[PDB]
């Protein structure tokens, strides 16, 4: 196989909103991410996820773009940008552009001019229709918005700020297209296609993921974009099994670098029950699975896959799958250990490093999330109460992932310097924050620096094979083989003390949150015990 600059690399995705402020407004700036450039680059990180930071009416808080070409005057402008990118690559960061493109937001100039002037050629831009279907929004409602201006239903799975792309129109494709040419061309080092599976849709005929021009598309999109240029291109694939997978990331298929999938993550509510009907004790064996199947039946060479445990859209992984109390900071160890030691290219969200957790909403108000106030809503009058709804959303609403990023013990966690931010700090900043973190040097950020140098530096993290080992249920331990070198991680994914019983020749520890020597000899671990040896 031929390697890439990004088969080494470990990503770190900022939130914009929540991550650094520094004019004292409560929401995070350009500039505030550029000062802290240091402490990423300390921290080993070869590539930023930079969530959208476009115009937008922030209905979606960035991903209902108004425009693909200016930077919303809340994070600053262009200027900013360019500033973030030039300073990233002086400390060998490259910047990914999250990216957006089966929909945009209504009050970008395409509808404007569509929903206006019906005879204009951006009136098939989006998706107009006279009789509408079944077809339900995500956030909510019916997917088909009624204009009395045009007498007309357009198309959106989202929010009805945010109409669906025509991705039949060849013209429009060959506009975004011409926006992300704009954006290569800056000199960024990739992008981050959200929900892309989606624009095969064919909404007629109830269509949505998995589209028969899907790949036809992305093809073209390639060709025309970043397929000359030496880019990480990681898509997010809700339809997606292994040979999925394959045909979007396999290299010959000239298409993307790797698939974003969150099979694993379905483990987080019950079977083919909506995601707020949550389950906080985690089904071990479900998990071994699942990572089993996509370490795999994902071969090296024939695809690419991403490895994380948590984003902007989901609950931070110790609140839903770890501990947030005890073993807080062993468990986050633990888990890092688990993901990053497996093939593939791992995903580090913002404040994950340092192990923040959950925020406790206690009323309706201090939300943002458009999803949860739909859920809520409807919810409310569907038989379930304000506790109950407040509970799930505490649990799984995406606002737990987009509170600012704790810095030390100052004002606002030394995020912002304003009276409120736009969402609030967890108290629990007190004791969770970088600085108190930086300060320890066995903490949870240590551990993520160790795991993505060790990346960085051997290659059998990119070569080695997957073989699970038959544990106990709550116990995840597996084998990376390649040539002589054979590689144990042994990870205890429960709050109890479990059973070990193997034996083994430990030649060197390459990473350990725990005393393993104690853990190999006893033949027994202790709750969130963690750790990577070198086997003979
Ligand atoms: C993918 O896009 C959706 C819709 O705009 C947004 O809500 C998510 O946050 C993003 O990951
Ligand atoms: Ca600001
Ligand atoms: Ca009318
Ligand atoms: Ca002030």
């Amino acid at each position: 196989m031929q390697k890439h600059w990004w088969h080494k690399a470990t990503v770190y995705q900022i939130y914009p909103k929540s991550f650094m402020d520094t004019n004292g407004d409560g929401i995070g700036d350009l500039k505030g991410i550029t000062s802290k450039l240091d402490y990423l680059q300390k921290l080993g990180v070869m590539a930023i996820w930079l969530s959208p930071v476009y115009d937008s009416p922030m209905d979606d808080n960035g991903y209902d773009i108004a425009n693909y070409e200016a930077i919303a005057d809340i994070f600053g402008n262009m200027a900013d940008m360019d500033n973030l990118l030039t300073q990233a690559k002086m400390r060998g960061i490259k910047i990914i552009m999250d990216l957006v493109v089966n929909h945009t937001s209504d009050e970008h100039a395409w509808f404007i001019e569509a929903r206006e002037h019906p005879d204009s050629s951006e009136r098939d831009y989006y998706i107009w229709c006279d009789q509408p279907n079944d077809l339900e929004s995500i956030f909510g409602g019916s997917a088909w918005q009624y204009d009395d201006k045009s007498d007309q239903y357009y198309l959106h799975f989202f929010s009805k700020k945010q109409p669906d792309l025509n991705w039949e129109n060849a013209n429009l494709r060959q506009k975004i297209y011409d926006m992300m040419n704009f954006w290569i061309d800056k000199g960024i080092g990739g992008f981050r296609m959200d929900v892309i599976d989606m624009i095969g849709k064919i909404p007629a005929q109830h269509i949505v993921s998995n589209g028969p021009k899907l790949h036809a598309y992305l093809k073209e999109m390639n060709a025309a974009s970043f397929g000359q240029h030496d880019l990480l291109t990681v898509g997010q694939t809700w339809g997606a099994t292994p040979e999925i997978a394959k045909q979007y990331s396999n290299p010959v298929n000239h298409e993307l670098s790797m698939v974003f999938q969150f099979e694993h993550i379905g483990l987080q509510h019950k079977p083919e029950a909506p995601k707020w009907d949550y389950v906080k004790e985690l089904n071990v064996p479900a998990l071994k699975t699942i990572f089993n199947k996509w370490q795999t039946e994902l071969e090296l060479g024939q695809g690419w896959n991403s490895l994380f445990w948590n984003n902007h859209d989901l609950p931070r992984v110790l609140s839903i799958w770890g501990n947030t109390g005890k073993y807080r900071e062993k468990s986050a160890k633990a888990l890092a250990i688990l993901l990053h030691l497996m093939r593939g290219t791992p995903y580090i969200y913002q404040g994950e490093e340092i192990g923040m957790t959950n925020y406790p909403f206690k009323d309706l108000n201090e939300l943002d999330d458009i999803e949860s106030l739909n859920y809520a809503k409807e919810a409310f009058t569907n038989g379930k109460s304000m506790e109950t709804i407040m509970d799930s959303i505490r649990m799984i609403g995406r606002d737990n992932a987009r509170t600012p990023m704790q810095w030390d013990a100052s004002q606002n966690a030394g995020f912002s310097t304003a009276d409120k931010t736009w969402l609030p700090v967890n108290p629990n900043y007190k004791d969770i924050n970088v600085q108190a973190a930086l300060k320890n040097s066995n903490s949870i950020f240590y551990t993520y620096q160790q795991l993505i140098q060790l990346r960085k530096e051997n290659d059998w993290l990119v070569d080695a094979d997957f073989e699970l080992l038959p544990t106990a249920d709550k116990v995840f331990a597996y084998l990376r083989k390649v040539r002589e070198e054979r590689y144990l991680i042994v990870v205890n994914v429960s709050d109890q003390e479990e059973v070990l019983e193997i034996d083994v020749d430990k030649q060197e520890t390459l990473i350990s949150n725990t005393n393993e020597s104690a853990a190999l000899a006893n033949h027994k671990l202790q709750p969130w015990d963690a750790f990577c040896i070198k086997i003979l």
